[PDB]
């Protein structure tokens, strides 16, 4: 029987809208175009000779307004200001962007899931949803020439920037800043090697995809035991477990399916230790990439 | 460590701007607006008493052209004409789409993917992307409202429509139609229970994973023991496998790492009595929803 999950991103096109070309020098990756700014990563200001050890701030002085060139390619922009901000160049151009959405700028949190349109060359190229990892990175797609793609949550019309991509770790997954110019965790825009924060299971989530199985008729992990949220949050602190903080969109699986989430909390605990060859929504181990957002949208018509 | 696989999607910006509602009477879905045709499921013309044992001839002609509605949310369009082929109508209104893709209609097979935009409304919500199954269903995301949405891929600038959403089956899995009109599989656009094939394991995206693995530097499934093309299939006939038919796209792959696809295929066979406890790419159990195209474009950037 399928869950009726599926890896659901937004809808691009508000975005296609706002994605363009930025060359410096030797240096080519894409930017977002809204009003008359252009966010773009840092580093393609550095030649390849100096991606390991940049000077950023001595690169940025080295630059003038003609060193940029900002395409859009499904129109040339004048740069006519640059400044760095963190990780980011804002770049102001003289023609403001006339597709620019409704948007905002917001950091997301792990377990969180968000939209990316993988970009190359200033030309969107596909889509793909993913979550943000407890130790900020994501499990992306992304090749040379991705840098400046975005991720982006919806609320109504309102397109809320939340991701710009940067770089790939050495265990393959990815990182990128938020557009205030921090960079998610405590990585650096440099090309050396990084000391990678352990990841964990995102309790909150794997919880939400147990009520997905109750909502499918799939409920054979059920037990009257419970465990408090202070009971599991100390035994996830050492079994590599986030710990649980609930939500309304938790409480309402709780209310439609009449099964508390303490009775959850010891099902994790159990299942954990192995599934016992049974299987929970076609898996054999804990899925922890669908939040309580996804399955009330996708199972139940809840936004 | 990471495979760099994710469910990707093609940008949806072309096709949201094909997206319509159709009304007709009481019940409304999505239509696809192209040039001065829009096509929709016909079962738009159905009241909701009739689902079950409709007479699609006799609706077709109690109907005339003032009898449906066409509105895109995201101007209102004078139907023209109509007229059904198979389980599709074909309204003609009087204003071709301004913002009409360059496009064919084509049919997928099992075992290819492909992007599917999933509207209310004739509104766009999300888009992700899903696998032909062998027994032509798909597993996807769509509730009350859903019918009409389209599925489609595409080549360069071209995109390729291939399916428009009709019903839920009863194991929770999804079909529709091609764009002539006729249903994917032996499944009929009537409300009754009908009879589902039987699925299967699609073996050449299960190899294209096993490569995908040795891309990762995952190979210890590899062996030189081989089994041969013919064999496999007779073999995949008494197992629940589709029977595997290569193509220049998993040849690239088998010259890209040097494994040969016999290699693979008694990998598969091995496999499939069981992992023994270890994984592949985080997974105990074959994988079959990503094609070679896949591994060839997201992991050796090859389009
Ligand atoms: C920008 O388009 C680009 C996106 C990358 C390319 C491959 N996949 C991506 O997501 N970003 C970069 O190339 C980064 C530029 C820096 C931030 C100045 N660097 C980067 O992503 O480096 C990836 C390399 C290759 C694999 C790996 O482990 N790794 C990490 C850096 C470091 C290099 C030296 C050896 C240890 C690892
Ligand atoms: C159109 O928007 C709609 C899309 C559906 C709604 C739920 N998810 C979808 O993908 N399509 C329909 O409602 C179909 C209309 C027919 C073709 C005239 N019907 C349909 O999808 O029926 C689904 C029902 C409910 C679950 C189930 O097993 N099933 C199959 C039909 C039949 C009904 C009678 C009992 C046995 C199963």
């Amino acid at each position: 029987h399928h869950s009726g999950l599926v890896k659901m991103s937004h809808p691009s096109g508000d975005v296609e809208a706002c994605m363009v070309q930025v060359t410096c020098g030797s240096m080519t990756l894409n930017g977002l175009w809204l009003d008359n700014t252009v966010w773009c990563p840092r580093h393609v200001m550095c030649p390849a000779d100096q991606l390991s050890d940049p000077n950023y701030d001595a690169l940025l002085i080295s630059m003038t307004n003609h060193s940029f060139s900002v395409q859009k390619h499904i129109a040339n922009l004048r740069v006519v200001g640059h400044a760095m901000q963190g990780t980011l160049l804002k770049l102001t151009v003289d023609v403001a962007n006339p597709s620019t959405p409704a948007y905002t700028f917001t950091t997301v949190k792990p377990g969180a899931a968000f939209s990316v349109l993988a970009c190359y060359n200033g030309r969107p190229t596909g889509t793909f949803t993913v979550v943000m990892r407890p130790n900020y990175t994501i499990k992306g797609s992304f090749l040379c020439g991705s840098c400046g793609s975005v991720g982006y949550t919806k609320e109504g019309s309102v397109i809320n920037f939340c991701y710009m991509h940067q770089m790939e770790l050495a265990n393959g997954t990815h990182t990128g800043s938020a557009f205030d110019g921090t960079m998610y965790g405590a990585f650096m825009d440099k090309q050396v090697h990084q000391v990678q924060l352990t990841d964990k299971y995102c309790s909150v989530n794997v919880v939400a995809w147990l009520y997905a199985a109750i909502l499918n008729g799939c409920a054979w992990f059920v037990k009257p035991n419970r465990t408090s949220v202070v009971s599991f949050n100390e035994w996830a602190l050492a079994n590599q477990f986030t710990e649980f903080v609930g939500t309304q969109s938790v409480d309402m699986l709780a209310v439609k399916t009449g099964v508390a989430i303490e009775q959850l909390l010891y099902a994790i605990q159990q299942l954990y230790t192995g599934f016992q060859g049974k299987q929970i929504l076609g898996s054999t181990m804990l899925e922890d990439e669908f939040t309580p957002e996804d399955v009330n949208m996708q199972i139940m018509g809840v936004v």
